[PDB]
């Protein structure tokens, strides 16, 4: 008897502890449907994946620089000195089962993981859910960015790999070293020593098991939890004002697409996992001063710091007895773009001056300024990403490398104010065009009038119309407008049988019937509900 | 001006977000005062002192089988074949600025996270705060309890020693080969092949920094969520009922003497991990199969599995080409530990019947048939204790090791019974002091009687006093008795001066007269209360 069970543990449950109304509030919560609201259960779920594929690795892994032998089963390495930390990174990979396959899961999942945090931030970024609530929100989202970044850099970083070594080489040691007043304290402090000291390892293995993930699941939580309680903002429509949630409850509905769209989205990287080679360590040799490849790059979170450091121009000043290396200019360049990143909400409010409570998300369209900033930002994320590149592509796409340099170099100051320009006057022209559609109607096919040989578009107004052909114009509502008459109530109703034979024509006409009627429904139930709140 | 910048800091706070009416929930939630609550407190915070060090730890631990030649700075340990994990724990010790104080205060907050836990089980146990309301509350404390006990003999694990070694050699690779059907597979997962497999210690590092601590962090989140919502029990009292908290509320007094009671619990782990020397580990070589010690035992919390280890008595059974080892004997045994423990308020229920919502705790001396079982658990637990310890109560007390062993094995059947008896009994008669009290009124000096030679007490009773000499009864009310006039309103008002001098007669009046007005003033309020409840 399921039913008397549940019932049953449900008085036990409401009984030992009174939970009833707070579950109530927790079902009944109203989250709008947006897809660009998925974006950040995107970063969630592979943060998900991360820790279950991480445990299992850690069961397995092995930090150290202890000196060993492989003695393996991968002869390509056999007898050849490496790290404790390369050997069961290799064991992983070949004499466990399954053990390549949740690694590569792992890191496909670190990569996703990157991704959607990048996407997420460009969607609140653009939609402007910062601004007055949610600024902390964005705070925090930013602190967690560069968390992921570095842990991710930590992460593929840990088998001590000769790709990944010399990336550690270049960045954590050079970088670290060069800064001037503290830069070899900071290098020893962290090493044990010189570079290769004998605990850089272990020690970046607690820092990427427990420190920084640990940190990251606290921000996560507050995250989450402030996403919550300060409800989620949405876009403008038809009923949805900035006091109140349009959307669907948690219960039903809400809870059952997230965790449809977490089994899809571990189920594409579980398939990414399979079908795509992640990170060949038995291919990368093991570290080795001596030895490095050509390509030589970092993950591609870190690949924009990379690129800053290839492409800033050796500029080394020398005081007094002195030297400050170019790393510090890299150095200096990251700090500005967390410093910018994070504040940028409050330097947003102090320029324009909104401090108003805003919970009507704004299309990016609608702020041309931001927008332009942000398609400015992203260019130069690209350029950087890029240029990091440059040497595969200089020598896939033919060009030559001091050219893919200076090409990058010039762009990181050209191609931003390009991009800035055209997504301004895009915005704008997106703006000119929803405008155009307010006023016209949307378009539709040609006719040639019957007196004259005029031709018309033939319109389709969308609000009242004047009582000559002309419509009376709508006001701009902050939301998108149907610039298709494909995508309103025009051909749309094909015969609802199936792809190979009808139904009974009964049978399609009350389907039909039915869902006309379900339209009829929702559209006026939206419309009743807006008029009541404006009115 | 610190008072604009808070209250411009609240109302930012209260605008972005609305936690206006959840923090006063939380600053007026009422907590009672009772020390014995304070017990649980102890375990959190060395848990939290636990999670700090360990944090640190980690910056400097290795964990590897990888053999090394030390080469380090303790020269009684030069060029000796050790493990990774040994070698770093002897740089945490000795290379490192003040790693040996922090290693011996991370074990030394082991030991009281553990011996805490244990005192929480018991004030918690013999109060009878597992009952309807919270016997979840109950089932997740003890699997914590369980995991705090193998995280520290995972802990003490870590770095490779003799003392360590052996004793997983003993516990872990012997009892796991023991069982059954699957003990050899059991042993060849865990430790990847036969015991001195060389991913065991990096798997108990991982296990014991991320994995169980995790979930301990996650069992500590739900039980103290479990303890807020779930207000808190308290005793029976003045004021006090089923309905009702009677203590302080959060802010003002309670949220100071919680962090005043950690400031002092970690003051006393530090001046242990300073004063007292724990887990000397440079003395203990190198874990080698063939090298060992006379002491060889676990920290206190396994003590008690080792115990029963040393005192079953070697009953080995042997099926059809089989073997069924004495460690079966002593898994089932630790298997049937921990289930009724985690079972037990389920048995007491059954047992006695008792279904009720129970807000208000019992004591101890008031469920005697419950305090005479906890007392024969407790009982057996420092017998077996004793027992693991055998080996040096033999040797510095001179029983022969023989003896202590045999004195163990009858004890442990005896000894539970006789505690159990002198518990019951002492129960009971601690009732009958209570019924004593109650009917005749707290006891003070003798004096003989005016007419004939007679020797009275010269009682005070604690209520109405009939007509003549002898008082009302009043009705036990599960609240303890003042037993000596010593802590009633009798001889209390020393000269309020000082230490060494007086104060002038005015202030010690003022003074003790307002004392007098202020417990007065409390009294007759707590009095006002009860009597409004039901009046
Ligand atoms: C980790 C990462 C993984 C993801 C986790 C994050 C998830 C967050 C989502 C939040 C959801 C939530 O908390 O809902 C709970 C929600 C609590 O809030 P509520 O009920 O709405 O109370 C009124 C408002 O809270 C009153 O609030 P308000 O609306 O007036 O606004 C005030 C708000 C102000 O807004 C904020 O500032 C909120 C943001 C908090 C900041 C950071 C705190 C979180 C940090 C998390 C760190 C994790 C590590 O302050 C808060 O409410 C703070 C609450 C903090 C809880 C955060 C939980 C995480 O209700 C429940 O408790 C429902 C669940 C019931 C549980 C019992 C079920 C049966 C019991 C069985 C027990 C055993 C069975 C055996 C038999
Ligand atoms: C980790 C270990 C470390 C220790 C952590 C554990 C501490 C637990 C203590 C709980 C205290 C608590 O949650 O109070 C919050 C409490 C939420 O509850 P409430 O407000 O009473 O709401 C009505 C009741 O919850 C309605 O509940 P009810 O009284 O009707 O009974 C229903 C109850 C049923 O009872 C239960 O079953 C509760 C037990 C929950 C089971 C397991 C959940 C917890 C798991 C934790 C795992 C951690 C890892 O269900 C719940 O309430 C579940 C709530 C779950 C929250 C647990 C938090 C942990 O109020 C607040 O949120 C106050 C804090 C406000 C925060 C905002 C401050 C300013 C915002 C600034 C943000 C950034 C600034 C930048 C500018
Ligand atoms: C720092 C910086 C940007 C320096 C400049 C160097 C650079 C990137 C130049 C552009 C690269 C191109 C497009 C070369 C082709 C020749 C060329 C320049 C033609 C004119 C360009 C132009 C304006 C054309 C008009 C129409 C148009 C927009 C054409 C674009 C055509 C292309 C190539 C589109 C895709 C862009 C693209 C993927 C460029 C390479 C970038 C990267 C990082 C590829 C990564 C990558 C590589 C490198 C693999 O080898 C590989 C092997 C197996 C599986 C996967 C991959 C893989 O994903
Ligand atoms: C399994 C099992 C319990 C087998 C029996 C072995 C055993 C514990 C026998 C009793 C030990 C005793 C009390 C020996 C003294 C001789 C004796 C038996 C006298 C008769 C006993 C009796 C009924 C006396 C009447 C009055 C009375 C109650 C006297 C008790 C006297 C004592 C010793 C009280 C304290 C109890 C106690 C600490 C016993 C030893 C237990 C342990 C584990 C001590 C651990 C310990 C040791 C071993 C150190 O060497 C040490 C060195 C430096 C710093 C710290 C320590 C330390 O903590
Ligand atoms: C060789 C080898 C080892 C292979 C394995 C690889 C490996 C190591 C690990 C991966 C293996 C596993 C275990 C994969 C599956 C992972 C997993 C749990 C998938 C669940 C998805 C699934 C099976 C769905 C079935 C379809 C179905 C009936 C769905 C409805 C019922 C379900 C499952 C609902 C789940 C709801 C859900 C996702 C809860 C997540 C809980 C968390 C952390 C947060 C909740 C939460 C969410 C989800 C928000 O979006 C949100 C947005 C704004 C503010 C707050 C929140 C918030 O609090
Ligand atoms: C990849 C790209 C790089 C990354 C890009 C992200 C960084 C943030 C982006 C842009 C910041 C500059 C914005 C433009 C600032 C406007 C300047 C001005 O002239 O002030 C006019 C305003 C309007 O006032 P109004 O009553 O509307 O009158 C209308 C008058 N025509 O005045 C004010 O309130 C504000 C005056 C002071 C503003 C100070 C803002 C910067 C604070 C320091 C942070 C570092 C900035 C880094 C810059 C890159
Ligand atoms: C581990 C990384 C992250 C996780 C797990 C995460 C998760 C989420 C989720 C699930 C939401 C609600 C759904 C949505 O708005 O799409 C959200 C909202 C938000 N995120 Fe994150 N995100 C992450 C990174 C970031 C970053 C880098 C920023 C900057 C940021 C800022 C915000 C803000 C301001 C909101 C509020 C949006 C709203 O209220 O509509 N987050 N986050
Ligand atoms: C929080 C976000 C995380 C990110 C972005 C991340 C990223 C990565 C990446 C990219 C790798 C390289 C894997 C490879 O090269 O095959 C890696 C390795 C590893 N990760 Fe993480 N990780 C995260 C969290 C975790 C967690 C929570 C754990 C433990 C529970 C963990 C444990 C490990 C281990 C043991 C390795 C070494 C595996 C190997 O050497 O092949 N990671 N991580
Ligand atoms: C990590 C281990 C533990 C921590 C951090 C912890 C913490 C606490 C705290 C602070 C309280 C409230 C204060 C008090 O009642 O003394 C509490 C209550 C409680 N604990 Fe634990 N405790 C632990 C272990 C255990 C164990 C082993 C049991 C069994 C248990 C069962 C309970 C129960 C039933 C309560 C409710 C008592 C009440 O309502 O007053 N806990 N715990
Ligand atoms: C939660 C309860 C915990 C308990 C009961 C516990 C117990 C112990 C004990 C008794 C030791 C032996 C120390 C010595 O022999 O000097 C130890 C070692 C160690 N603990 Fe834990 N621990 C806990 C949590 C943690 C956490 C959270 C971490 C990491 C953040 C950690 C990291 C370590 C490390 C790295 C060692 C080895 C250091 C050494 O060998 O000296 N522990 N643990
Ligand atoms: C850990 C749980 C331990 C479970 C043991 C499962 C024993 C299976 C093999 C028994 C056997 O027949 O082997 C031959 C035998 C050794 O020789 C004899 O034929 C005469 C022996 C007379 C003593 C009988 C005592 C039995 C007590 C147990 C039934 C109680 C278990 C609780």
């Amino acid at each position: 008897d399921f039913a008397k069970l549940a019932a049953a543990q449900g008085d036990a449950i409401d009984s030992r502890y009174h939970p009833s109304a707070a579950v109530r509030r927790q079902l009944n919560k109203v989250f709008p449907t947006h897809w660009s609201f998925l974006l950040g259960e995107i970063a969630l779920y592979s943060f998900i994946i991360l820790l279950l594929t991480g445990v299992w690795l850690t069961l397995f892994f092995d930090p150290s620089m202890a000196h060993v032998t492989y003695d393996g089963v991968y002869q390509p390495l056999r007898g050849v000195q490496m790290s404790r930390a390369y050997e069961t990174a290799l064991d992983i990979s070949f004499e466990v089962r399954g053990g390549l396959f949740v690694r590569q899961v792992h890191h496909w999942a670190a990569l996703m993981f990157a991704a959607s945090i990048m996407v997420h931030l460009a969607r609140i970024f653009f939609t402007g859910a910062f601004r007055r609530p949610r600024e902390a929100n964005w705070v925090i989202g930013s602190l967690l960015l560069i968390l992921a970044m570095f842990e991710g850099f930590f992460g593929y970083s840990l088998p001590d790999d000769l790709l990944s070594g010399t990336g550690i080489r270049a960045a954590l040691s050079g970088i670290t070293m060069g800064i001037p007043v503290i830069g070899t304290w900071m290098h020893w402090a962290l090493f044990g020593g010189d570079f290769p000291g004998e605990i850089l390892i272990p020690r970046l293995y607690a820092l990427h098991i427990l420190l920084i993930p640990g940190i990251i699941l606290a921000l996560i939580g507050a995250h989450l939890a402030l996403v919550w309680f300060q409800k989620h903002t949405q876009f403008p429509g038809p009923g949805r004002t900035e006091t109140n949630v349009v959307g669907v409850r948690v219960m039903p509905v809400f809870a059952v697409k997230s965790g449809a769209f977490f089994a899809m989205i571990t189920g594409v990287l579980g398939l990414m996992g399979g079908l795509l080679t992640i990170n060949p360590i038995w291919n990368l040799g093991p570290y080795k001063p001596s030895q490095v490849s050509a390509g030589s790059q970092p993950d591609f979170y870190m690949m924009w710091t990379d690129g800053l450091i290839r492409l800033w121009p050796a500029w080394e000043f020398y005081p007094f007895g002195h030297t400050i290396p170019q790393g510090v200019w890299v150095a200096v360049g990251m700090g500005l773009v967390f410093a910018l990143l994070i504040a940028y909400p409050f330097i947003e409010k102090k320029v324009t001056g909104d401090d108003a409570h805003h919970n009507l998300l704004q299309r990016p369209r609608d702020v041309p300024v931001r927008t332009a900033i942000g398609s400015m930002a992203i260019a130069l994320y690209l350029l950087l990403t890029f240029a990091c590149m440059n040497d595969i592509i200089a020598l896939k796409f033919h060009i030559s490398l001091n050219a893919t340099t200076w090409i990058g170099r010039i762009g990181m100051v050209v191609l931003p104010a390009i991009v800035y320009f055209v997504a301004y006057r895009w915005a704008i022209s997106l703006q000119r065009s929803d405008r155009e559609v307010l006023e016209h109607g949307v378009e539709t096919g040609i006719i040639k009038r019957l007196p004259h040989g005029a031709y018309v578009e033939l319109h389709q107004p969308l609000g009242p119309v004047d009582e000559h052909g002309h419509p009376i114009p709508l006001e701009y509502a902050g939301a998108p407008l149907p610039k298709r008459m494909n995508k309103l109530g025009s051909g749309g109703a094909p015969g609802t049988g199936s792809f190979l034979f009808p139904d009974p024509a009964v049978e399609h006409e009350a389907l039909t019937e039915a869902a006309h009627a379900s339209e009829h429904k929702s559209l006026t139930a939206l419309k009743e509900h807006q008029d009541r709140i404006h009115g």
